């Protein structure tokens, strides 16, 4: 229902992308013009990558080296965090005949010449151009297998994102109702963040214009912008550029994955229109809803972990987290349905949970991840052989709690058996001691994989001992008051995993005494 491609719409890709703040068409901040329709339009002002800046170029190749598209011919330290890798653009191959020496150069300088097989000489710069609407090529899209570690317990355990995977999360990123969205940006083990911030004037002038060039990258000490590219998506810009933005972003992200980096693309969305600008502008025309659904599907299809172009075996990824914000908070709308149809992960940020101050406000019954089986082996091999068994078991606990609560909604709690009360006690411990995480605490703001599984073992072991105890006639009141219980509640604030781990033996001992006091 749109039978056409484009009219030359591209991005520049080379040193100077980091720290930059662009609009939907890679044009720097405060530069204001128009665009419309299916093909190109007009412009005048700004250049994408700084033309005056001097970048330090370390050569990686020597005259006589055979190269191919994607081969790394030099290094440029772009920020204190990120070394930029200079790449033979895709579709170019041959022998290096001319290569720059260790030196300082602007991005327009030729740093290499490549004699193609037929004899043609090609001139290479530190940057390249790429049409945002064609996916940058690669050798092989690898199947989902390694998780993107966010350090958020509820996500990493129950609703994992794979590196190169696709995830959706409710509402605008700028919501002050939740901080998980920000945790994702700063703690995910992607080296580079491509952020598409969509900010509507009101309670937010923009998606904090100044706090971002001041927000700390907690992994290094330097600011997050030194490993970030910000694309702004505001109301004061043409709706055509807003539309183009996620293609600008993902192309840039693909470019970084091509270097061997893991990249996280976060695409913000707003309660703006949906039904406006559709079938009829405002049948007569033709059926149309389906078409843009597949346009969005193809965009999400551009996420992935790849073997990159190049002579060396090299892997990079683009992981996509897309915000979802339906016109009336309906979540039956088209925007939600279309997105949820292609994404493999949905993290159900939940108002009721936020109201109750259960943080990470992620609803553990309505969230999902189709990557669980895909990542289990990474967990089993590197972290804990029982990872998968332990999460399934914990989810079963939470499912059971849910069913029990529904019945208690109908008959009250008075006829609850000790067993059911025991399940509720441990499900409560799961919710409070594991699902909940303190984003504001210097220790609990991030939870290494190692600590995640140890915390889960402590809890599941308390569960086993509890059900055993109940099977031996130990009253639940005694168990509810076991001293270790209170220690288990505070383990998320412990930095030393071995002290956490020791809660296991301590749990075992306390229950043994309880077996001495009864049997």
């Amino acid at each position: 229902p749109v039978v056409g491609t484009g009219a030359s719409l591209s991005v520049e890709l080379g040193p100077g992308l980091l720290t930059s703040i662009y609009d939907g068409i890679q044009r720097p901040l405060e530069v204001i013009r128009e665009k419309t329709g299916d093909f190109i339009a007009r412009g005048v002002t700004a250049p994408a990558l700084p033309r005056d800046k001097k970048w330090h170029f370390i050569p990686k190749a020597k005259v006589g080296d055979k190269v191919v598209g994607g081969d790394i011919i030099g290094e440029v330290p772009e920020t204190s965090i990120i070394v930029h890798k200079i790449m033979v653009p895709p579709g170019i191959e041959g022998e290096i005949v001319e290569i720059a020496e260790e030196g300082d150069y602007t991005i327009e300088e030729v740093i290499a010449k490549v004699k193609t097989p037929s004899g043609e000489i090609k001139e290479l710069k530190m940057y390249q151009r790429w049409p945002v609407r064609v996916k940058r090529p690669y050798k092989e899209k690898l199947p989902p297998e390694v998780p993107l570690i966010t350090g958020q317990r509820v996500i990493d355990t129950f609703f994992p994102q794979a590196k190169g995977g696709t995830a959706a999360i409710p509402g605008p990123f700028g919501s002050g109702k939740t901080v998980t969205q920000h945790q994702l940006a700063k703690w995910s083990d992607a080296q580079v963040v491509i952020y598409i911030g969509c900010g509507e004037r009101g309670n937010e002038m923009t998606d904090v214009l100044e706090e971002f060039p001041k927000l700390k990258d907690p992994k290094t000490g330097k600011p997050l912008m030194e490993r970030t590219v910000l694309i702004a998506n505001t109301s004061n810009m043409p709706v055509a550029a807003r539309e183009a933005s996620i293609y600008t972003g993902i192309t840039i992200a693909e470019y970084f994955r091509d270097m061997g980096y893991d990249v996280a693309l976060m695409a913000d969305s707003t309660s703006r229109w949906a039904e406006a600008l559709r079938e009829i502008s405002g049948p007569g025309e033709e059926g149309y809803p389906a078409y843009l659904a597949s346009k969005l599907a193809e965009f999400y299809e551009r996420a992935g972990r790849v073997v990159t172009l190049g002579s060396d075996y090299r892997v990079g990824s683009v992981s996509v987290i897309g915000a979802v914000s339906p016109p009336g908070g309906d979540f039956s709308e088209p925007v939600v349905q279309n997105t949820l149809r292609v994404v493999k992960v949905f993290w159900a940020l939940d108002a009721d949970l936020a109201r109750r101050r259960h943080f990470p406000a992620i609803n553990w019954l309505t969230s999902y991840s189709l990557y669980v089986d895909a990542v289990k082996d990474w967990w089993h091999k590197n972290i804990d052989p029982e990872w998968k068994a332990m999460r399934d078991k914990a989810m079963a606990l939470l499912q059971k709690e849910s069913e029990l609560q529904e019945i208690v909604r109908i008959v009250g709690p008075d006829a609850l058996p000790e067993r059911e009360r025991a399940i509720l006690l441990v499900a409560r411990m799961l919710r409070e001691d594991y699902l909940q995480q303190d984003a504001w605490d210097e220790v609990d703001t991030y939870c290494p994989p190692e600590k995640q599984v140890t915390m889960m073992r402590v809890l599941l072991n308390f569960y086993d001992k509890t059900m055993e105890a109940i099977n031996r006639g130990v009253p639940l009141e005694e168990i509810a008051k076991l001293p270790v219980r209170e220690e288990i509640g505070r383990m998320k604030f412990e930095r030393d995993v071995s002290k956490i781990r020791s809660l296991i033996d301590k749990t075992n001992e306390q229950f043994e005494e309880l077996f001495k006091k009864y049997g």
